[PDB]
């Protein structure tokens, strides 16, 4: 039998875990007890708040239609009401108690109608499109003009604030994203913005839209640039002006941060609150990218190791990013370095990601690691994106393990503390307390081996003596979170518990 040693010190490296790292785009089973929800993604670029119409772009026939009403569960009558996709979304956030991050259009046009495919020569401007104007500079209407050629973004923000109050209030919409994946506009939304976006163009569009938003709600958090992936972090997907603007910047991430900082300085107001990226691992195993399909045993093993690309300086995954751009990995410390230097005080969000294997134990184990990693690496907000339609049972299990492990919405603690393991390959472990508790200690531990159990010997440093523990977990046999055998013998703040292959447990220790 293999033994791993795990050292947990509740005094050491305490740091707040932002609850918004427990976040999603599509709602999952509904009992994950999320803290953040996003209304974002390709459909939002051309979403027209006045009539709820949007355009699929390259995802489906360049089709303008009422998909977002359908996706939101709206009736045909509700679909006709201005703002209804967004207000239905936010009403649900209020009911669930989550943050709402809402996307605003910046690519320049939105769908005028719901009448289907838009052909290449029907590209904007045309009868199929209304133009976006950031600041109306006229009296706002709660019932916007449906017959003109415009949608006014500040009018939409005024409409939300009129209904819910400002971002600083309990009921307010708190976050607005500057569109979605701008470096892919020319690929995903060729009917709206067929030219490759420029680096300077993206800053200028962003400054104009953010100013208009902040003029209505100074407390709203503006998220950008909502980058699709590493090619865009590097040079905005080969933006045509990159060589002319790049100067001494290592990557587009720095150019954007410094430019938003500079624009904010000149405007006299912060125009970027959260630096916003999407991260879909390029990590490969068994010849398959982990986000493409569950794959074979080597794909599964690579899926469970891939979260180390987020934090571990020693880990080199199999991908073109690690092959040609290793100096930018691990990615979270690299992003944080950039933000802290080029626009101090800006937060970091990963507003789409997935490690694949949605209905496989490997996808569950990967996510159990990622949620602990995000919480203790200064990520403000993170939102899973469903790459597979229908149930994603093992992704849901990972969230429930952290956020509803008992069926009563009991959670991991709000304060990360130091948890170290002797074997970073076969195990990962994350620890937390709440309000500096010396009474309850939370540990999430997992075995990534496909083959071999280990005995985890835990050594705990705390102000009081832990005397017993309850355990909940999931494994290859059941994605439901089941109660496991309790820990009844803890002597001198040490205990041992066997973790079978491909198993994740949440252990809750108590002093009383
Ligand atoms: O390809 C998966 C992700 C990549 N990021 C995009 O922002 C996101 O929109 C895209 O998912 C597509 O999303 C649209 C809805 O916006 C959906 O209809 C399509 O099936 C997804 O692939
Ligand atoms: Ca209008
Ligand atoms: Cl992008």
């Amino acid at each position: 039998a293999k033994t791993i040693t795990i050292k947990v010190d509740t005094f050491k490296d305490r740091k707040p875990i932002s609850p918004y790292i427990y976040g999603t785009n599509q709602d999952l089973a509904g009992d994950e007890n999320m803290a953040a929800r996003r209304l974002g993604g390709n459909r939002m670029t051309g979403y027209n708040w006045e009539n709820n119409m949007s355009n699929a772009g390259s995802d489906w026939q360049q089709s303008s239609d009422n998909y977002l009403c359908s996706n939101g569960g709206l009736t045909q009558a509700e679909c006709e009401k201005p703002g209804a996709v967004t207000t239905s979304f936010h009403d649900q956030s209020l009911k669930l108690g989550t943050y709402s991050l809402v996307t605003l259009p910046m690519a320049g046009y939105v769908a005028k109608d719901g009448n289907g495919s838009v052909q290449e020569s029907e590209a904007a401007p045309s009868a199929r499109w209304n133009q976006v104007v950031n600041a109306k500079n006229a009296p706002f209407q709660l019932q916007p003009d449906l017959n003109d050629n415009y949608v006014y973004v500040d009018e939409f923000v005024h409409f939300l604030v009129n209904k819910y109050g400002t971002a600083s209030t309990k009921a307010g919409v708190k976050g607005y994203a500057l569109d979605n994946e701008p470096a892919l506009w020319s690929h995903t939304h060729p009917r709206i913005h067929g030219e490759k976006v420029g680096a300077k163009e993206l800053v200028d569009r962003s400054v104009s839209l953010s100013k208009a938003v902040k003029a209505i709600d100074a407390g709203a958090e503006v998220f950008g640039p909502v980058l699709y992936g590493f090619g865009a972090y590097k040079d905005l997907q080969t933006a045509p002006d990159w060589d002319s603007v790049k100067g001494n910047y290592s990557w587009f991430v720095d150019y954007y941060l410094d430019q938003m900082r500079l624009s904010s300085q000149v405007e006299g107001k912060r125009l970027l609150d959260v630096f916003d990226v999407h991260w879909y691992p390029e990590a490969m195993g068994g010849g398959i990218r982990i986000t493409n399909e569950v794959g074979n045993d080597e794909t599964k093993k690579a899926r469970m190791q891939a979260p180390r690309t987020l934090w571990d300086p020693t880990y080199k995954e199999d991908s073109w990013i690690a092959q040609w751009n290793s100096e930018f990995l691990p990615i979270l410390p690299r992003l944080k370095q950039s933000v802290d230097k080029y626009y101090p005080g800006t937060k970091l969000a990963m507003t789409e990601y997935s490690y694949g294997g949605e209905n496989d134990i490997s996808g569950g184990i990967a996510m159990t690691d990622v949620l602990g990693i995000l919480g203790k690496n200064d990520v403000y907000m993170a939102n899973y994106w469903k790459l597979k339609d229908g149930v994603n049972n093992y992704v849901s299990a990972a969230y429930k393990l952290y956020r509803n492990y008992d069926g009563k919405n009991s959670t991991f603690g709000d304060t990360s503390v130091s948890a170290q393991t002797s074997d970073i390959v076969n195990s990962s472990v994350h620890a937390s307390v709440t309000n500096a508790s010396d009474k309850e200690l939370h540990l999430v531990v997992m075995n990534k081996s496909m083959d071999s159990a280990f005995d985890a010997q835990f050594d705990l440093s705390g102000a009081k003596t832990y005397i017993s523990g309850k355990v909940w977990g999931f494994d290859k046999n059941s994605s439901q979170i089941k109660e496991a055998a309790p820990i009844t013998q803890i002597s001198g703040n040490r205990f041992t518990y066997t973790v079978p292959p491909l198993t994740a447990y949440h252990i809750v220790l108590t002093t009383g």
